[PDB]
């Protein structure tokens, strides 16, 4: 039994596990979506260069989760990575439309997570979670959905030329 | 049919996706080290950080052989990522002799490859791996092999004693 | 009978000479692609920095070689350089896919090279060859690989702007 | 019809035309020159600078000559570039009696040039070959003049020690 | 039975301690070569100081080697060196033969060691040599020879003239 | 019969070429103990540096002699370097031991020759031998004494314990 281990559930610690799991499992999809826009047919730099971006910020909200769970008293238990959904990932309305749906499927289970602190009276874990994960998610979320309104503006007038614009001017 | 891909043999394009998903796992191995020696109840931090540290190497070997796989015009395809093969990494002898086994592993996949960039005459990437990876892990390997040996004379000794002053002194 | 001359084959220095033709007829050919782009009836600057630089490169290459088969203890022996396969390279996407064509038959040379010095257990021409040649054609050729993918997709839209927004925003 | 094109004969320029010509196949004797003195079995190092030196001031002068063109709304025009007059050039005195002839002929050209312009009443031209062109090539010819001068003085009296001296105390 | 020894032969190891006792030996030479221009009655400080510096690259050699040896897995073993060839060395010309004849012998004791390697799939080994032996063995040779021509081209002449002068204005 | 040479016996030009030869086969001894100490199953880089900067040293002293050598008009002379008294040195102890044996003959040695030259009466060699060799000589096997008896105390309490302790906190 452990010497630090103190107001900290067997179920937060178990969820907190399949929390690091999804962030891995995130970050594993932005790779993938990084390096497909690298291909010399697809081409668009500042978009692989976006999503590689988010692959670093995945794995650190993985290793944050792993450094508290070990702060709390906890045992960290790794479980195996599928592979993300998709090998090819389409046009960047396509892309920037599957990174929003990632994304708010991880703001759901930290929500969850939240919620079932919440319900075990864990402050810690509702604070950890409000500082360095709810707002950093609304922010991206936001982020996306300004870059997906412009991409399908311009994409709707003329859709290669749309593209190539938006990855210039914005990306 | 790419427009860039010359002499590079759909043999070697699966070989370089296998040794991604290889990189990747050992990427994984190490966080697993890295966290568990992180634990209030091992609390090695010198141990841990030497295995984060291999973590980012690792997923830096599977970015720079992606970056390649598209230079040539082949297609990156990602698997699952089985987990680490323990939950516990037990003392510090045990983990570095765990390390110098998948370090092993990777030399020798690394090996293989080159033989089949040799046999379908595919100096580029034989060239490649060369310079980025097979010294990075005989010098790697070399390394923990003198920490192996040190660990080994600290813990014949006095063996609790033997590891605080090995993460101490050396790492 | 050379001082200096050891383990260099008659077959290889041939090979070395028609290599220095190759690259010198390049540039000529880069040359005459840059000052096209200069034209006041082309006028995409650009496009001309862009190819003139490549000029400078081969010529680079074939100083490289001559060093080499100085060094080696070879007798440099030029032939007459043919003129560029057009006097007008029509638009950005025909010149980019005629480069791509220029460097695949670059890079067929050294490769051509790179097997005859391996029949000849020839390892210092082997490792020269590597070093300065095989790496940087794979990155240009994807590089101009790249840039056709993005060239085709804006002239797909709208022809003229495409290739104005192409040099101005890319080049 | 050039939209810029004004008091610019056609005689003109296909003069400028065969002039970049003589200049780039200046450019590449001066080539051939210099690695000859790069021969292990020659080693003469300043007198390979001064010739490679002289190759990079012909190209240069090919590429003014191919921007003036373009300046004017004349076409670029290449033909085939013959091969150096020679495979080996012998000694120093050899080698710069070769230099003086072969600058000798560019003068006479530029100057043939100027005279065509005059007669044509194009004073842009005769003013762009005087700026850039004719007092180059005076200072030129004058510095060759002197260094044979002095290498003949030199290998009058002994000519390995001689040759020597003037690469290691002139070059 | 080494912890870190893989795809490393019995006769590379074998043949790489052969090497470490040829570059010692040639370091010898160098010694010996320096001290003997280094002597009242001969005389030439910049020939000493060349074989000076040739002694030290050749025991950088053996060090370079020896840990190569041991990042391996292989077990350094030493054997008698035996002295140099000569106790005088004659004239510069004399000396700089010598060397190249030296040289060439170290040069084809690397190539026959590149072929082993080869021969027992060994690709470390390959790149080591090439990186490290090959090339800085071409570019010294190429140097001697340029100095022998040098040196004989002076002392045809006028010979204890030309070998003061060769001394004074390239050494 | 040579133009700087005065009382300079044979006696003592033949002892000087002796103690050169000690020197380097001393230098010989210490690069065999440092790559001992390199090797993964032994690990000691502090032991390593220690015996690879004597090595240094030894050679610097050989060195030192040729040039006195020199001065004074003698003429070097080379004989075979014997090879190091063991393959393998055992313990930090045993290779401490060793070297206050191998510096205890130099030191002879020197102290031999001191004593040849005052029965010779050659004053600049008895300054040449106190100012560069004896004192250095005394403070160095002090040292190693100072380090012996360290050793010694450290391992007789626990061995592998004691050695690592010492290479890490003295070396």
């Amino acid at each position: 039994s452990s010497q630090i281990r103190q107001n900290y559930s067997t179920e937060v610690e178990a969820a907190v596990n399949r929390l690091v799991n999804l962030y891995l499992r995130a970050s594993y999809t932005y790779l993938s979506l990084g390096f497909y826009f690298d291909r010399d047919d697809v081409a668009l730099e500042g978009v692989c260069h976006f999503f590689r971006e988010l692959a670093e910020e995945k794995m650190e909200g993985a290793e944050r989760l792993l450094k508290m769970q070990n702060q709390r008293g906890g045992r960290a238990l790794f479980q195996d990575l599928q592979k993300p959904s998709q090998d090819e990932w389409g046009t960047t309305p396509d892309a920037m439309k599957a990174a929003i749906v990632l994304e708010k499927s991880l703001n759901q289970a930290l929500l969850d997570l939240h919620a079932l602190g919440s319900a075990q009276a864990d402050p810690h874990l509702c604070d950890f979670l409000e500082s360095h994960f709810l707002d950093e998610e609304v922010k991206l979320i936001k982020k996306m959905g300004d870059h997906l309104t412009n991409i399908q503006r311009l994409v709707g007038s003329q859709a290669g030329l749309g593209e190539y614009l938006f990855e210039r001017l914005t990306l």
